[PDB]
């Protein structure tokens, strides 16, 4: 038919670490073939795009999907059918009127991203066309641009670090087939600085180091010097660094500031709201410093002018909790009048309308979509791609220790290639309204 | 030529943690697409497999394969039009010839592969049947068994210990899907203890630790014990395991003696090939072996007579570096009796019907196979089906606490939920070498 459904399929996997995920056939006859899954993240306790899990013994150590999936699965054979995959709205928004759960998922929100991520897939590979470029007339070129790990804090460390990390870009690159190799390196060449100095024998994350360094204000060393002779300038142009601090990790509610002391030594003083802004501003001051990522919690309205009030036409700071992508929250960020980037975690916005509708939103006022990966991943590159397809700007990937990010990094290059004529990004229009 | 194998298309493309790799498109006069790739790894010198890598020391250190993309595009793009409309042997074997050289490294391994798997992963595009049904069995319904490491070594290692890697096997599962989970519920009992040791948690990219002991009476008690606590039973009625002796390096060349004050501490104790089957005959009788790998050195020629005289029906004599996969290095081995199994490489080997073949002349010699991991990890997971297309089954799977680990069976449960009706599980009898 290519027109009318009577038939269909589907199933579950597993994915990164244990926590499978789903995968469904919509096909019609043997008209069709390629793919489709969603990543994911076990959690609750927030309004996230939540995952539904199962938790019987049987459902691989409780970690299973399958009763998840079963509400698709029970509840169709040849009853509800009616509908079609080609009409993507039909699928995306006539749903959510339906149920309207808070959190973006009663029959899941991973099922309800993966679903409709079959629904563009059906047809994408078909037409012999990149999938990006034809979800709405053509207009999806800009592979996003990605932003490095160099450094991680916390429990996702091996060492006391606070700041979840540090970040820095490629801002010299012309083209993204030879930028593969710029990445590429600044991971492999990770292994020789200690030498000039004598300094400490610790491992670290995707790409990035967790020490045990005595004192958050020293992370120099092993940084600017593995930024020189990691085979490139450091200084403070040329090339950029940046940092990320965990919004929603801790807020002392009970007295109108923050805190810092669970990774300050005990001989520390209190940093307070002021002191971590000045302390990244001293960086922004005399550092070579663009890009922030996270500090304030899901509610932080006011907080969120704050980064925005001075350092003002001269860093961009990505918001987490508050911005999530989410519908409500990206219209909060305009109440607030101060909001500069926004998070796009796939399993944080649900449906691809959604995704596209909210990343377009916060683009129109010069945001950067930062794209980000998760730990649970497939083999499949739909995450960057709907980054590709929604001109996002900015992809937050960490490192190359993960050949699933390797897979992002070789999709997207074989979509340069397809395109034929892209060595494409902004300059200083990147980061957009810039003189600093 | 509306029936003739007319076109193909490759490209460069990337694995993990920074290699490049090659993937591999052929075009049908039907409407095919198919695409393709193959992992990483070169070597020189003797009969091994060998890649074609850029000079270009910009291009990864020239570890560039667009040499090799060229090999495939300038050259095989006139050699795959005009022959014959259907056989598989003809279509694939013929490279040999074609690149001069028995390594095949002036056409590439990997190139050879990439152009095997285009063709027969086209299964959408217009074979009406599956890859495991194609590559030279119709009707098989294997399932595989993993062996992953978790816990590093060999070269890591100035601690008192010296194994490569420990690889931990399932084989006494239920049914056919519940070995999975058999294999996988080890790494979180391995992570019960090591968060709680932190003595140095060490993340290898494997996905595995690094740990140490202190002394005898409890080194390897852990190893039972925590099994114990988690419930899982030990031995072949329960969890078994397998090493990666590393033999062939650990006997230095120089001396020819496995002298093990390489890796342990200075000393009195040392292993001489007349002595070191008694390594095995205490350790194995109180911690049950399954898979050896190589389990003794290749220029101790007069001494691998104990160990398949003394324990020879329950250690597997897995041969990696004694085949290297190869037709004449795996007939060497059937001649004289050096080993009762073969290791699988896939872009050691370099086409699918190689890798068949060699699988069905193992199988001819009374020889058990088993495909293996590679260090450049792919996304793409046609490289493990071909073990169930043989009915070989086993595989070294990396730790499957990671995606690269993960992709494989996120494909082959594919295949378990199409074995038929007739999937009864051979399970601990599956094997032929064994238990003769």
């Amino acid at each position: 038919h290519m027109s009318i459904i009577t038939d269909v399929y589907a199933r579950e996997v597993l994915d990164s670490r244990g926590n499978p995920t789903l995968e469904v056939e919509v096909y019609t006859e043997s008209g069709a073939f390629g793919r489709g899954m969603v990543p994911s993240g076990a959690s609750t306790g927030e309004h996230e795009a939540v995952e539904l899990r199962d938790g019987d013994k049987s459902r691989y150590l409780g970690l299973g999907t399958q009763k998840a999936v079963d509400n698709v699965n029970n509840i169709i054979a040849e009853a509800i059918i009616g509908y079609d995959v080609r009409d993507q709205q039909a699928i995306d928004r006539a749903m959510i009127a339906l149920d309207g759960t808070p959190n973006k998922g009663k029959l899941g929100a991973n099922a309800i991203l993966g679903v409709s991520i079959a629904v563009a897939r059906a047809a994408a590979d078909y037409l012999e066309v990149p999938l990006y470029t034809y979800l709405g007339g053509f207009n999806t070129k800009v592979l996003p641009t990605p932003m490095m790990n160099i450094i991680n804090g916390g429990s996702h460390s091996d060492a006391p670090i606070a700041f979840q990390e540090f970040m820095i870009m490629p801002v010299g690159a012309p083209t993204f087939k030879e930028g593969l190799r710029w990445g590429a390196e600044v991971f492999h060449a990770l292994k020789k600085i200690l030498k000039e100095r004598g300094l400490v024998t610790a491992v670290g994350d995707e790409g990035g180091f967790a020490p045990k360094f005595e004192g958050t204000e020293d992370g120099v060393e092993t940084i600017l010097k593995a930024i020189e002779a990691a085979g490139y300038e450091a200084g403070e142009n040329g090339i950029m660094i940046g940092f990320d601090c965990a919004s929603s990790e801790f807020y002392d509610k009970e007295r109108k500031v923050y805190d810092y002391t669970k990774f300050e030594g005990e001989g520390a003083a209190v940093r307070t709201s002021a002191e971590q802004v000045d302390y990244l501003e001293e960086l922004v001051n005399k550092y070579p410093i663009i890009t922030i990522e996270d500090g304030m919690d899901e509610n932080d309205w006011d907080g969120w002018k704050v980064l925005t009030e001075r350092l003002g036409k001269r860093v961009q700071l990505v918001g987490d909790d508050f911005f999530v992508t989410n519908t409500e929250y990206l219209a909060r960020g305009i109440k607030e009048n101060a909001a500069n980037s926004i998070l796009i975690k796939v399993n944080q916005i649900g449906t691809l309308t959604e995704t596209f509708e909210a990343i377009e939103m916060a683009k129109e006022a010069g945001y950067t979509a930062v794209v980000s990966h998760r730990s649970g991943e497939t083999e499949d590159s739909t995450i960057a791609d709907i980054a590709v397809a929604t001109n996002a700007g900015q992809i937050k990937t960490g490192s190359l220790s993960r050949t699933d990010r390797i897979a992002k990094y070789n999709q997207l290059l074989r979509i340069e290639d397809q395109l034929g004529e892209v060595a494409q990004y902004k300059g200083i229009k990147s980061f957009y309204n810039l003189k600093k």
